[PDB]
């Protein structure tokens, strides 16, 4: 089945998902100087207050801390988007080396990981239907540069000892995700994908143009996790990340001059 090896990885997933050859993929480089300002954007509004985060899985292809998506708890909304969206779940992609692991790149330049906080259109009622529409989900992407430690991710590194491999799950209530996002909420956006398989063509993609800083120490605990399952032969779960795609017919507009 698909991966990121080198019989499984970006280059194949499309005879098993045509659409990985589709119109509105993701992600995409941002040419910061062909993305137009477009002053109609409203500012992104981020209601992070009442989330409830339930668990942590390692899902065999990155780790992912769910919420509690059955109310509208923490929501975003404003920016591009009409109606409300609601997070579900946030994960990050991440390289083997601090010089590459974003999906997403900013004039070709290469971010050490990537977090994608994902919400889905409450007007669809579940995430299973929502993804099914064009207007189904809105990814907050963050990019993620190696500096200093993010105190909020801390909690997020501590854990993943107990979610090695594949399937494991672990607790993982009270996290609060307002201590992962940057000061400004600057943003592109534009249409897109879920970026891996099944690669639905869903997504409004809210990209800040702020990185947060994480420590060496913190994106190496990333790379100590397993793709594989317990009992199985040991392969970090590093460079899980979907390179660039064609832009085809699309423009990204940005929040600010
Ligand atoms: C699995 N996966 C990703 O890797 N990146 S993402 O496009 O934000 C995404 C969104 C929704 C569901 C799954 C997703
Ligand atoms: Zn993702």
């Amino acid at each position: 089945h698909w991966g990121y090896g080198k019989h499984n990885g970006p280059e194949h997933w499309h005879k098993d998902f045509p659409i990985a050859k589709g119109e509105r993929q993701s992600p995409v480089d941002i040419d910061t100087h062909t993305a137009k300002y477009d002053p109609s954007l409203k500012p992104l509004s981020v209601s992070y207050d009442q989330a409830t985060s339930l668990r942590i899985l390692n899902n065999g292809h990155a780790f992912n801390v769910e919420f509690d998506d059955s109310q509208d708890k923490a929501v975003l909304k404003g920016g591009p988007l009409d109606g409300t969206y609601r997070l579900i779940q946030f994960h990050f992609h991440w390289g083997s080396l601090d010089g590459q692991g974003s999906e997403h790149t900013v004039d070709k330049k290469k971010y050490a990981a990537e977090l994608h906080l994902v919400h889905w259109n409450t007007k669809y009622g579940d995430f299973g239907k929502a993804v099914q529409q064009p207007d189904g989900l809105a990814v907050l992407g963050i990019f993620l540069k190696v500096g200093s430690a993010k105190p909020g991710l801390q909690k997020v590194v501590d854990v993943l000892d107990s979610i090695k491999t594949k399937g494991k799950s672990a607790d993982f209530t009270n996290f609060d995700p307002r201590g992962l996002l940057p000061e400004s909420l600057d943003y592109w956006t534009y249409p897109g994908s879920l970026t891996t398989p099944p690669l639905l063509e869903c997504v409004t993609w809210i990209v800040l143009k702020e990185p947060i800083s994480v420590s060496s120490e913190q994106v190496l605990k990333f790379r100590k996790l397993n793709f594989n399952g317990e009992g199985e032969p040991e392969e970090l779960m590093v460079d899980n990340w979907r390179p660039a795609q064609p832009l085809k017919n699309r423009q990204i507009k940005a929040s600010f001059k």
